[PDB]
């Protein structure tokens, strides 16, 4: 679908893409090859749903959290730049931009959130949040506000809630231990709902609003990173950027991004692509002329870096960004997002509590790494005749029970249904590795073309487990794992509300409890 001898180039709409835009009329100009730049709203879910298609842009622009989760689905082109190129930046950069072992984007510039404050309000900004409240009530007693940001996306809640002691994953990053409903975070998210109850913030503040009021001088703080800068710059208000207020003691931990570029596997144009970026983009030039438009940060490019680096504002930044933490890119980021997002905004504005809002989000990022442990547990064992001795880990006692449970309800099934299972088996033609990717995609639709309750996720797991006994049987053991993989992506991704509000897999326990 991809159109050959033009770039189609996405990137959001809180970025410099009219500066972009230049650094594309310039590609024109040597190259007679025409580039569009877009921003379209939420490109981050619709690259995924568009490029698996073989649609898209041909280069999109995101912070790199995100990338893992393409590269793994197949949505990205391996780059690989010549040492020269390498060179010319910042190794940290090229980290971020890594999968399994691969170069998966271009890093273009490191983005932390710090604290802007309006020093013709607050000459001295706060070094505690614990401070914010009387902060606040002198200010309001003056017809202002403390602070304001928004509180739609937990990229700018988290730096609290990480504070005194939440993570997403363990420090490799250990998948199996999240910290999103341990104390620490519990104690950072109830401080933010205590700011809301006391009026102190208001759980419906958006980017929109926050910017607004802080940009005509009504709060007196706001939480951003440096693309905001410009449009301060235009409304005269006389800011400093500095660190980021403590919570009990402990520095605010922003998780930090790098704005990558990567390259749509089905993109005809890559050798172009890779031609804009290296040689266009990532030049002094190029990127002066994006961050003119909006502020990038600290660009991974080191000569342009020590140019901005003298920045105070910048200064900042990395600051703010060596207490925090570069972001991982493990495909279960988006699952992770998503999951706190829904518990901010759920706490925020009474829907839940803290201890809810929290426990839903833990077992929301949880949800992948637990039904794959089950799912693969049960088909494995089923196909050889001998349970994995390896312990179940953390929430073990979860997951043994529902593989009990399944090993109950699935043998049944593969029983009662053995004619229609052999049946749809003997149909598909599975012979290879190959003839296996292609089960996934008949799976893949036979179960969301359906409705949701726990005997069809059931049946779904029991055929994966009878074709599992078969591919033992010929050979292709080698195939399982993948089918477990397949099999657990079509139920947590198409399932994952559903899944959540039954508290996971001990709703399965319950609902077929005898
Ligand atoms: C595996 C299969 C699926 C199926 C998939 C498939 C096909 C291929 C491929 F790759 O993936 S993925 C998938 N995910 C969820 N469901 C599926 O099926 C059920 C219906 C169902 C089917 C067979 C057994 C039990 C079935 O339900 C039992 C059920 C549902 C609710 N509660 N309980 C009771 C319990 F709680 F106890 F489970 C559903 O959609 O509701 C499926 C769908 C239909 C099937 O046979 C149709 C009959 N043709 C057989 C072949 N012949 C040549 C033509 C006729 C067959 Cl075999
Ligand atoms: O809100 C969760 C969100 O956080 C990050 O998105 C940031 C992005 O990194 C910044 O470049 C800037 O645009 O603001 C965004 C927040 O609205 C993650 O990168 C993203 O994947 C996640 O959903």
């Amino acid at each position: 679908k991809i159109e050959e001898g033009k770039l189609v180039i996405w990137i959001n709409g809180d970025k410099g893409y009219n500066g972009l835009a230049e650094v594309g009329k310039k590609f024109e100009k040597d190259t007679g090859i025409k580039v569009t730049v877009e921003h379209p709203d939420k490109l981050e879910e619709k690259f995924p749903q568009v490029a698996a298609t073989g649609d898209g842009p041909d280069i999109i622009f995101w912070a790199h959290d995100r990338f893992g989760g393409y590269a793994q689905s197949g949505l990205l082109a391996e780059i690989t730049p010549d040492k020269a190129f390498q060179d010319k930046l910042y190794p940290f950069t090229w980290d971020a931009v890594r999968y399994n072992g691969k170069l998966i984007a271009y890093p273009i510039a490191v983005e932390a959130l710090s604290l802007i404050y309006n020093k013709d309000l607050l000459p001295n900004p706060p070094k505690t949040w614990e401070e914010i409240p009387a902060l606040d009530k002198e200010l309001k007693a003056k017809g202002k506000s403390a602070l304001m940001f928004n509180l739609q996306e937990p990229y700018f809640t988290w730096p609290l809630i990480a504070a005194d002691g939440g993570y997403a994953f363990k420090y490799k990053y250990d998948i199996k231990d999240v910290g999103v409903d341990n104390a620490g975070a519990k104690a950072g998210l109830t401080f933010l709902v205590d700011l809301i109850k006391n009026k102190h913030m208001n759980a419906d503040t958006d980017y929109s609003i926050a910017e607004a009021a802080f940009n005509k001088g009504e709060t007196a703080m706001t939480i951003n990173g440096p693309w905001a800068w410009s449009n301060i710059d235009t409304s005269a208000v006389n800011y400093g950027v500095t660190v980021l207020p403590t919570f009990k003691g402990q520095p605010s931990k922003p998780f930090v991004g790098v704005l990558s570029a990567g390259i749509n596997a089905a993109s005809p144009n890559k050798e172009l692509a890779k031609e804009f970026l290296e040689n266009y983009l990532l030049t002094d030039e190029g990127l002066e002329a994006v961050n003119k438009d909006k502020p990038l940060g600290a660009v991974a490019l080191k000569s342009y870096e020590e140019e901005l680096a003298k920045d105070p504002r910048i200064a900042a930044t990395m600051e703010n960004a060596q207490k925090g933490e570069i972001m991982p890119n493990i495909p279960q980021m988006s699952a992770f997002w998503y999951a706190v997002r829904t518990a901010v905004i759920n706490a925020a504005s009474g829907r839940q509590t803290v201890d809810e809002a929290l426990k839903d989000a833990q077992t929301g990022s949880e949800l992948y790494r637990q039904s794959l442990e089950i799912i693969s547990r049960y088909l494995r064992e089923q196909a050889t005749g001998a349970a994995d001795t390896a312990p179940m880990g953390a929430s073990g006692a979860t997951s043994r029970k529902a593989l009990e449970t399944l090993r109950r309800v699935g043998d049944g099934v593969q029983r009662n249904h053995e004619t229609a299972f052999q049946g749809m088996l003997r149909k598909l033609d599975i012979k290879n590795e190959d003839d296996v990717k292609s089960l996934s995609r008949v799976m893949i639709h036979v179960f969301s073309d359906g409705v949701t309750n726990w005997g069809r996720i059931v049946t779904l797991i029991s055929f994966g487990a009878f074709v599992a006994k078969h591919l033992k049987t010929i050979n292709q053991e080698s195939c399982i794992e993948p089918l477990a993989e397949s099999i657990t992506d079509v139920l947590v991704r198409t399932k994952r509300d559903w899944l959540v509000k039954q508290r996971g897999w001990d709703g399965f326990v319950e609902f077929f409890h005898v």
